């Protein structure tokens, strides 16, 4: 069901490797609905190449535009299963401490703060 069951530790390694090779400049990120999830809608697609420069206030917009939400629809997003201590932190950075053993940085999000 979820990225990390579909694919091996071995596949996640290698497909971040490529990333690596072919999109130097993106950072790669998983991104989740919460399995309680209700309101929101499911993305289009989990694998996302992010520019390495916007900070995380700007890839909660580009999520939000993705999902298609309007003004008052509630939107909290976990990175590496925890809040973010700030949304103006650069990706780069982020990726740097927040990233997994196999090389994404892995997101989830949903209408309450109460995942
Ligand atoms: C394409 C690529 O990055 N793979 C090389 C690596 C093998 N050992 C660590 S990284
Ligand atoms: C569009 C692109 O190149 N990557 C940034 C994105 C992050 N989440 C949705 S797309
Ligand atoms: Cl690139």
């Amino acid at each position: 069901k979820t990225f990390k069951q579909r694919r091996t530790f071995e596949q996640r390694v290698e497909d971040v490797r490529l990333i690596r090779e072919q999109h130097p400049t993106k950072i790669p990120v998983i991104i989740e609905r919460y399995k309680g999830e209700k309101q929101l809608p499911v993305l289009d697609k989990t694998k996302f190449l992010v520019p390495d420069h916007v900070n995380m206030s700007e890839l909660i917009k580009i999520i939000r535009r993705r999902l298609q939400l309007n003004a008052n629809q509630a939107f909290f997003l976990l990175v590496n299963g925890h809040s973010m201590v700030s949304v103006s932190t650069p990706i780069s950075e982020v990726y740097e401490s927040e990233k997994d053993e196999d090389g994404f940085l892995y997101m989830v999000y949903a209408s309450q703060e109460t995942f």
